[PDB]
């Protein structure tokens, strides 16, 4: 007994879709997120090499909520370029939430251009879904999208 | 395989943070044993280590730092699916005259969703020759615009469940 | 099963604390590479977080707190059997105009073992057009009643564990 | 290539063996360690009731040496009074030591006296016997012999 809600963005962006898959599937990533969001950590465990079955513990400053969340790399698709990172442990977990995902396509318009079509899916039991959709937003996709393609707009 | 942690080092608005509503919680659980049993409980401080047995399966984790008197800071971690999942606690004050005890959240828990200030406190008054009220409540100044998503979570539980456990104890002879 | 952790709240003589002796290590890695070349290695702010890289199997965990500049920390903890266990380091200097950078231990590692006080100094000096020599050293203020004890431990083996890595890097095309 | 060292200690008390004996037993002591051994410990985890099979993880203050180890409270024996707990993971461990075992034996001399008999075996490297035989000392064994012997000399 669990409803399930998916949420969706997308980002335009002047730059090939292969230039923005490469920096999303880039292994050395993982270490380098405080560096794309600053401040947004307080502290980033990294288990693993930033390749696919990486866990990520992730600690939020004191205020925010999920405070303390793990992630789990679950899936690459480089031919469609495509990434799932799964919520584990903690946040949305601890509030009814029985499973969490987050896919990231990066698909091609033209020669030199892209959208980055991020979701999440979630289910949650019928108790607890009022309390957690004011909660879940499509927040830590469009940082990740802005950042890559800001970082990447740089000829 | 490959551990590595990594944690670098901005302030909100001044009226911001005091912009709440204050919010208040009662629970009153009269009991059959003296309002001077109940509280010897209470303010007994080897109470916090004894925390584990007097509440089985609540704790993951109970990290204590102080001896167990006014000063005290408990840090809370239960099992995962339940939430709050971490949060710590302080011992405000224990007033053996008025049978008053006051605990704060300093940290964790409803303090990330909203809440900017939550003090349960706990008074325990006399009834008659063998019996007592305890009296709990809590107090939590929220973000308006929370209201909505927190109050459902911070329920009169957690203080209602120390209250009956306690009772138990002192009504077993 | 039940975890509960227990954390309670008397300091040594003024004169006792500083009575100590030094004892300075020296180590020299003369390379067929440029001092530039090896110092934008060592003065790079990312070689932190890439240190599992250079040095495979040396951590089993690393926490480093700050940006990689002057004042970032390193926690630093090694696989079962190793000894130093963990022990905090700090970045005191990074001097590009001398070549010259200075890491401290600040916490446990020989700190718990009679040192007083330790500094790595790394100072890479040229020696030719593509050549030059990485001096390291450690300075350490000892316990003397701990010499025979902590000197067969303080070897100048992990600085030149770093000057083997970095100049192995730099050689390759 | 281990080389066996054992060290002894004996404490006469002005009690029966009998007394001594259910506080060295008493699976409630674990959590009461602080009490016993004011200022001795920084942090002390305890994981299970304090019964055999408990493990205790113990860091100390700065400056002193082991900073931390876990161990194991591995075996009881009420009709010999005597009971076993070894150092399962840090401290001398990561000093070339192999083994370590620390035997509490309370015997009854008259009525109401009795010996405190602990003694502490390791297993050392030859490379590494004499960094660490300045190092370990019956020191924590005699503290739990003058705290448990004081705390029950009151009638």
């Amino acid at each position: 007994s669990t409803v399930t809600k998916v949420i969706h963005h997308e980002l335009e962006v002047a730059a090939s879709a292969d230039d923005i898959w490469t920096v999303y599937s880039w292994p050395g990533l993982a270490k380098h997120l405080p560096d794309l969001l600053p401040g947004a950590f307080e502290k980033l465990e990294i288990i693993g090499d930033g390749g696919v079955g990486t866990i990520l513990d992730m600690t939020f400053v004191p205020g925010e909520f999920p405070h303390e969340y793990k992630e789990k790399f679950i899936l690459v698709d480089n031919e469609h370029r495509l990434k799932k990172v799964q919520m584990i442990e903690g946040g949305y977990l601890d509030l009814g939430v029985t499973y969490y995902m987050d896919t990231i396509h990066v698909v091609p318009t033209g020669k030199d251009s892209c959208v980055i079509k991020s979701s999440t899916e979630y289910h949650v039991k019928p108790e607890f879904v009022k309390i957690v959709e004011p909660l879940i937003t499509t927040g830590p996709l469009a940082a990740m999208a802005d950042a890559i393609s800001k970082l990447v707009l740089e000829h």
